[PDB]
C-alpha cells in the first residue's frame, strides 16, 4: 500500500461535444488526481460492448448517465480503492468480471472504460512517464512514429440531407515530413475547402456537422471528390494528401435483396436506377473512384456481415487499405474472424467499443502481427479529453481519424499530438507506411 | 522557492475554428502550468491587439509564430525567477516591456497567455483552486454560479438568412442550480434543433463557429418565435429568457445615420420599413420585449452611436443593455459609457485587453456601478477553461460560452458543473444580473 494505491473514484456526468450527456471518472492516488471522459457514437455498429444510459425521458431526452455514475462511485469505485494501480490487465479483468456480461451492459461499457483510462493514466505517473511512454512500455512497443492524421471534411449518408451514399471523406497527408506540417495543410486545405463550398454552395453550406466537416448538396461520389481535389489543389498540396472514404455501407444495405442503394436519398423521378447495385456493381464503382481519385483508403466498403463481399474486394482490389469498422467493432472474437476469413487489411480503434484499455491492446497486437493498418478514432460524440492521442502514438499504429481541423475537440487531439512530437524531437512521421507491426 | 518562475515556453496550436493561436506553459515548483489564449483581433482602434505573422503562405497569414518567439526569447526571460503570487506586478512588467497602449509589439496574445498562467502557477502556490485564488485575488468574499446564456439561432453576417441581429441566446434565469440551468438548456436546444429539422431540413441543423444553427428565417420573429416553441416543448416556459445580440454596427449605415434591418434581404422584396432611425429601431426593440421574453440587448446601435445608446438606457433603465463592441473591454471606453449614460452592462473579453490585471480593474469599474457583467467566449476558443473559474471567482453572475454543442464551449460549461458540485451551497444567480461590490 503506497503512492501507486488508488484512494479516491469518483465520475460526474459531464456533456460530450454534441451537447448529450457522458460520463468523466476521477481516479486519485499518492501522485494525484486522474480524469478520463467517454466519449460516444451517434451511430454505433450492432456488436459494440454497450453504453448505459438512464432512459428517463424527462431528462436529457433519456440520455442521461447517472446509473453509469453512480455504478463507478457505488460499486466499481469501492472495488478499486487500495488497488495498484500499475496492475492494468487485472484491474481491467476484475471489473469485466463485476459486469458479468459479454456486451458489459450492466455496469456499462462507458462506466468501464472511464476507470480503465484513468487507472491508465494514474499508472504512467507513478512510473513517472508520459501517457503515450507508459502506454509503449505496457504493450512492449519499442519504437513510436507520429500517425498520420486523416480528417473528416465532407459528409454524406445519414449525417446529410444530399444525395451522397457515403458516410464520409477524408484528407489524409501522407505526403507531409511531420505532424505539425501534416495538420498546417489540412488546415490549409480545409480553409481552402471553405471558400470553395461557400462560392459554389452559398454562406449555409459553410456551418458544420458533429466533426467539424461540411454537408454541401452534392449529387454523388464524384462532386464530392472534386471538390476535395480542388481544395489541395488551390492548398497546393496536390500529390502530398490523399483521400479516405467511409462508406458506412450497412447503411445502405439491403440484406433482403443483397443490393447496395447508392441513391437512397434520391427521389424515384430523379434517381438512376444504375445506383442499386450488387457486390460486382459496388465494387466496381469504388474501383472506379480509385482510378479517377488518389483514394487511398476505404472504411465499410460493404455491410457488417456481408463477409463474401469483404473479403473479395479485399483478394482482388488489395491496393486499397479496406478498413473494418462497423465489421470489427474493436472486438478481438470480430478481428480473428476477418482475419481467418482474410476480409480486410485494417481496423479502426475505438476503445469505447470494446470497454477496457486491456482489451483495446489486445486488439492492436492482433492486427499489428499480422501487418494490417491500425487507425486509431474518435466518436461522433467527443470530449475535451485527449486520450486517443498518446495511444495513437504509444501504440505506433500510425494513423489516426480524430475530426476536421475544426471544434475544440477534435483540435484537442490534433494540439496534443504536436506537443508530443514536440517533446519527442526526433520521432519518425509514418507517412506513406500504414501497415503495422509489434516491434 | 516553489513560487519562482522556473520555465516559460509557448507553442503554436489550433483553435476551435482551425486558426493557429498560442498556448504558454510556466513552470515552478509546484509544477507546470498552461494556458490556451482565444483568438483575437490583430487590427482596431481601441482594443489590444493579437500579433498575428502575416505570412500568406502559411495558415493563411494567420501564425503566431512571431507571438511565440517573443514568449520564448523577450518575456519568458523578463518573467524567469519571478514571483508568480505578484501578480499585478508581473502584468505591470510585461506592460512595460510591450510600451504600446494596445499591447501591438509584443502582441495581447503572447501577454495574455502569460498572464494567466501565472494566475494558474499562484493558485497551485496558494494551495487553492483557481476560481477562489482569483476571488481572494479580487477581493470578492461572495461567489455565485453565473447564469450561462447559450447561442441559439446566427444571424446577421454569419447568416444568409434574412435576419439582421446576430445572434439570438437562451438564458436559463428561473433555473435553482448551475447544473440545472444546462441541463434545461440542452434540452431546449435539442428540442430547437428537432423544429428546426422539420421545418428547415436536416442540413439546417449543422452549426456555426459558436454551436448555434443558422436557419432561414426571415427576420426576428420568426426566429423568436422558433425559441419560443423550443422552450415550450422542453417545457420551461416562464425559466427561460431570451437574450438578443445585434450587432448593430454590422448594420448601420454612417453616413445617413440609418440601421437596415433587412440588409440581406433583396431590393424588390424588401419592406420598405425596415430601414430605421434610431427611434424607429428602439421602437422595433420594445416590441420584440413585448411579445416575446427579451432580457438583454447586446450592441443595440452601432460603436460610437453614444446619443442613441444613452437615449435606450434612459427610456429603459431598468432593462440590460450590454455593451460588446460599444466597449472592447476598454476601461477608458467603460468610464465613457458611464460618463454618457450609454449602457448597463459590459462584456468581459480577456483577450481584447491582454492582462488579468486590467481585467479585474475593468469588472471593479462595472461593479462598483451595479452594472451586469457578463464572461465572453470568443468565435475561435480553445479547450482552454479560464473564463469558467473567472467568472465565478470575480463573482460577475452571466457567461456567453457558446451553445451547448462543441467541446470548446461544453469545456466551460463542464468546468462550471465541477466548481459548483465542489463548492456544495453557493447560489445561483438567477434573475439577479446586475453586481455590486459585495
Ligand atoms: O462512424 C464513424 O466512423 C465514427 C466517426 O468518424 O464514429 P461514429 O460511430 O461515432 O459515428
Ligand atoms: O462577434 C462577436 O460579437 C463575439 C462573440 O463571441 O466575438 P468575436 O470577435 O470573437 O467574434
Ligand atoms: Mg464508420
Ligand atoms: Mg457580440
Amino acid at each position: 500500500l503506497g503512492s501507486m494505491s488508488i484512494q479516491k473514484v469518483h465520475a460526474r456526468e459531464i456533456l460530450d461535444s454534441r451537447g448529450n450527456p457522458t460520463i468523466e471518472v476521477e481516479i486519485t492516488t499518492g501522485k494525484g488526481m486522474f480524469r478520463s471522459c467517454v466519449p460516444s457514437g451517434a451511430s454505433t455498429g450492432v456488436h459494440e460492448a454497450v453504453e448505459l444510459r438512464d432512459g428517463d425521458k424527462k431528462r436529457y431526452g433519456g440520455k442521461g448517465v447517472l446509473k453509469a455514475v453512480e455504478n463507478v462511485n457505488t460499486i466499481i469505485g469501492p472495488a478499486l480503492l487500495g488497488k495498484n494501480v500499475l496492475n492494468q490487465a487485472e484491474l481491467d479483468e476484475m471489473m469485466i468480471k463485476l459486469d458479468g456480461t459479454n456486451n458489459k451492459g450492466k455496469l456499462g461499457a462507458n462506466a468501464i472504460l472511464g476507470c480503465s483510462m484513468s487507472i491508465c493514466r494514474a499508472a504512467a505517473a507513478e512510473k513517472g512517464l508520459p501517457l503515450y511512454k507508459y502506454l509503449a512500455e505496457l504493450t512492449g512497443h519499442k519504437e513510436m512514429t507520429m500517425p498520420v492524421p486523416c480528417f473528416n471534411v465532407i459528409n454524406g449518408g445519414a449525417h446529410a440531407g444530399n444525395a451522397l451514399a457515403m458516410q464520409e471523406f477524408m484528407i489524409c497527408p501522407t505526403g507531409a515530413t511531420n505532424f505539425h506540417e501534416a495538420l498546417r495543410m489540412a488546415a490549409e486545405t480545409y480553409q481552402c475547402l471553405k471558400v470553395v463550398i461557400k462560392a459554389k454552395y452559398g454562406q449555409d453550406a459553410t456551418n458544420v456537422g458533429d466533426e467539424g466537416g461540411f454537408a454541401p448538396n452534392v449529387s454523388g461520389a464524384r462532386e464530392a471528390l472534386d471538390l476535395l481535389v480542388e481544395a489541395i489543389a488551390k492548398a497546393g498540396y496536390t500529390g502530398k494528401i490523399e483521400i479516405a472514404m467511409d462508406c458506412a455501407a450497412s447503411e445502405f444495405y439491403n440484406e433482403e435483396t443483397k443490393k447496395y442503394d447508392l441513391g437512397k436519398k434520391i427521389p424515384a423521378d430523379k434517381k438512376d436506377p444504375s445506383l442499386v447495385k450488387d457486390v460486382d456493381g459496388l465494387i466496381a464503382e469504388y474501383v472506379d473512384y480509385g482510378k479517377h481519385y488518389p483514394i487511398a483508403s476505404i472504411e465499410d466498403p460493404f455491410a457488417e456481415d456481408d463477409w463474401a463481399a469483404w473479403n473479395k474486394f479485399t483478394v482482388e482490389h488489395g491496393n486499397f487499405q479496406i478498413v473494418g469498422d462497423d465489421l470489427l467493432v474493436t472486438n478481438p472474437a470480430r478481428v480473428q474472424m476477418a482475419m481467418d476469413k482474410n476480409a480486410c487489411n485494417s481496423v479502426l480503434i475505438k476503445v469505447n467499443q470494446i470497454g477496457t484499455l486491456t482489451e483495446t491492446f489486445k486488439t492492436i497486437k492482433m492486427a499489428q502481427e499480422k501487418g494490417w493498418g491500425v487507425m486509431a478514432s474518435h466518436r461522433s460524440g467527443e470530449t475535451e479529453d485527449t486520450f486517443i492521442a498518446d495511444l495513437v502514438v504509444g501504440l505506433n499504429c500510425k494513423q489516426i481519424k480524430t475530426g476536421a481541423p475544426c471544434r475544440s475537440e477534435r483540435l484537442c487531439k490534433y494540439n496534443q499530438l504536436m506537443r508530443i512530437e514536440e517533446e519527442l524531437g526526433n520521432i519518425p512521421y509514418a507517412g506513406k507506411n500504414w501497415r503495422n507491426s509489434t516491434a
